[PDB]
């Protein structure tokens, strides 16, 4: 149940023995899923699958770079068995991989509650493949998921956060930024990322970067540094959050944005990857629609000491992009401030 991300499958029928494959080579949405024989190396035989919240899976066809669908979204024995773009919010995209004692699987829909099926028990090359509903003794409801080799994937080292600078003397001078590192990195196929180099050509993204990557990048930044005088009370003001501008490229690019609360905001092509997201780039899913913005917040310090005190603030800077098979970034990095994420140090210490 747990298949490997960049593992290439085929999907052979228990009944036929005959492969899971797209009719005609066939690149567009709507095009016909059928049985065909074993092929040495025909992509349209090939599938990648991809992990979704919930354990389900994208089946993912090497050739078009779209997805196992059902026609019309229909929930009813015999309903056809298509690809589709990938769409997020179509859960007729979800597939639910059921094991049985010999090692085949039933492939069960998370919309209809039906499974993928051979239409008449057929044994013969491009018999249609549809959806019924699940049966204790159906061989033509059996596929051996099979690997057909696997793809390297993208790669970047991760680092510690470095910590938030400390005075040692009321005379240092704290650095405007501390390095900025990789925290965090997740690798998502193509069917996730809108790239303007492919636009929406399917089978040229997934044949040329069928893995992109998505960096987290972190470093604390000096938002104020202050002598305060013996008895003086300090305030100030802060600009905090993401420009409008960095929430749409990452809406463009990966259809998900910040919400008010700090946590990923999910809609359209990323629904489906709020787990794989939020769990592996280290952020919490927003319980808000609510999106981030700019925000202003007032600010106090005051001297609790009969001596001068030194007092710097740093906020947490969180820097996401895309990066491609080939090293280049994916439109632009989007930047955020997180107003939770402050500290204040001072000398005396505090
Ligand atoms: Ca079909």
């Amino acid at each position: 149940m747990t298949f490997k991300v960049g593992m290439k499958y085929m999907f052979k029928n228990k009944n036929s023995r005959k492969y899971l494959d797209i009719s005609g080579n066939q690149t567009g949405n709507n095009a016909n899923v059928q049985q065909y024989e074993y092929l040495a190396d025909a992509p349209s035989e090939r599938f990648f699958l991809h992990p979704l919240d919930n354990n389900y899976y994208a089946m993912i066809n090497l050739n078009s770079g779209k997805v196992i669908d059902i026609s019309g979204n229909q929930t009813s024995n015999n309903a056809n068995i298509q690809q589709y773009e990938w769409l997020g919010d179509a859960p007729s995209e979800y597939w639910y991989f059921h094991r049985e004692a010999d090692g085949h699987y039933v492939i069960e829909s998370k919309h209809s509650g039906k499974v993928l099926d051979i239409e008449g028990n057929q044994t013969g090359n491009n018999a249609n493949v549809q959806q019924y509903e699940y049966l204790a003794d159906a061989p033509s409801e059996r596929f051996a998921v099979e690997e057909a080799g696997s793809v390297s994937l993208p790669s970047i080292n991760t680092q510690p956060l470095s910590p938030v600078p400390q005075y040692e003397t009321i005379n240092d001078q704290l650095p405007e930024e501390t390095e900025r590192v990789v925290t965090a990195f997740t690798i998502v196929p193509a069917i996730s990322v809108k790239d303007p180099h492919y636009g929406g050509d399917t089978a040229k993204q997934i044949k040329e970067n069928p893995y992109y990557m998505v960096v987290k990048k972190q470093w604390w930044k000096k938002q104020e540094s202050y002598v305060l005088a013996p008895s003086e009370r300090y305030d100030f003001v802060t600009t905090t959050g993401i420009r409008v501008t960095d929430q749409e490229t990452a809406t463009k690019t990966v259809s998900w944005s910040i919400g008010a609360d700090m946590g990923f905001s999910f809609k359209g092509f990323s629904m489906g990857m709020s787990s794989q997201y939020s769990q592996e780039l280290q952020t919490s899913i927003s319980h808000t629609t609510e999106q981030l913005k700019e925000e202003t917040q007032e600010h106090h310090v005051t001297n609790p000491f009969l001596e001068r005190m030194a007092y710097s603030r740093y906020i947490l800077v969180t820097e996401y992009y895309v990066q491609r098979k080939n090293g280049t970034i994916v439109n632009a990095p989007w930047t955020m401030t997180d107003k939770t994420n402050a500290h204040a140090v001072t000398f005396p210490k505090s």
